[PDB]
């Protein structure tokens, strides 16, 4: 189709992300002399049919805060996924390494607003992300933020995906129903967003610090929750806590979350 590229239309410049993100490069889309992100997938690093579905899904995503697909090479391995280049890389290192006089309270609101905007779009369009976290958000000029959207899944909003047993999750971002029953839904993304909020409010501290992963589920079922971060506005902490309701249906929608942050951000200005 229109998205398919020739592998030679692109030239690679630099390895990106120190291994933490696989075979990924800063590249050049030669025609337009445009810097792009390139992800190359060797065989035996993914199942082909599922990769193609993930690529098919990206093709339908158009939102200012979701990484924009530019093209794909999907005939002979290695496969390429080509996207717009986000200059500053992942939001986790960005929060950790930033000048906080510049990346201040109002910028943090701005970043949370952008991300919830992305998630509201996914919510409207029947997708779930299942790995929402600061490390999977990308930052560009002027604190522009985009959620990485390569591995999204089609699921009717409100329905539940039951992942296979033996599936491994990033425990500290993972909702109770997901940890216990492998059940994922837009509401488990809302849970994960709450943790993303905490990462933002703390400028990229590791969540549940010091806590053994084996004990996290048990703590949560007894209504333990991370404490309000130093400096974090109470309304924002309230949003965090609303996102970490035990009952999935008690969590707000992303449409409601984004509106709340919209207000705060425009007010903070
Ligand atoms: C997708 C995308 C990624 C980027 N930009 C960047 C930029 C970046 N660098 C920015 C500059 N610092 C100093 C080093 C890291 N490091 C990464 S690390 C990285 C690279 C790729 C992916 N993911 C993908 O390519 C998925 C879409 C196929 C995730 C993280 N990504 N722009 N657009």
């Amino acid at each position: 189709d229109k998205w398919e590229m020739e592998r030679t239309d692109i030239t690679m410049k630099h390895k990106l992300g120190g291994g933490q993100y696989g075979e990924v490069y800063e590249g050049v889309w030669k025609k337009y002399s445009l810097t792009v992100a390139v992800k190359t997938l060797k065989e035996d690093t993914m199942e082909v049919e599922e990769f193609l579905k993930e690529a098919a899904v990206m093709k339908e995503i158009k939102h200012p805060n979701l990484v924009q697909l530019l093209g794909v090479c999907t005939r002979e391995p290695p496969f390429y996924i080509i996207t717009e280049f986000m200059t500053y890389g992942n939001l986790l290192d960005y929060l950790r390494e930033c000048n906080r006089q510049e990346v201040n309270a109002v910028v943090l609101l701005y970043m949370a607003t952008q991300i919830s905007s992305a998630m509201e779009y996914l919510e409207k369009k029947n997708f779930i992300h299942r790995d929402l976290a600061a490390r999977n958000c990308l930052v560009g000029e002027n604190h522009l933020v985009k959620v990485a959207d390569f591995g999204l899944s089609r699921l009717m909003t409100g329905d539940t995906y039951t992942a296979h047993a033996g599936a491994k999750f990033p425990i500290k971002w993972t909702a109770p129903e997901s940890l216990a029953y492998n059940k994922f839904s837009i509401k488990s993304d809302v849970w994960a967003f709450g943790v993303l909020l905490w990462e933002i409010a703390t400028y990229g501290m590791s969540p549940y610090p010091g806590i053994d992963l084996s004990q996290v589920y048990e703590l949560l079922e007894k209504d333990y929750r991370m404490e309000r971060p130093e400096g974090c506005p109470e309304k924002v902490y309230e949003l965090m806590r609303a996102c970490w309701q035990w009952n999935p249906s008690d969590r707000p929608s992303f449409a409601e979350i984004h509106q709340a942050f919209e207000t705060m951000f425009q007010e903070s200005s």
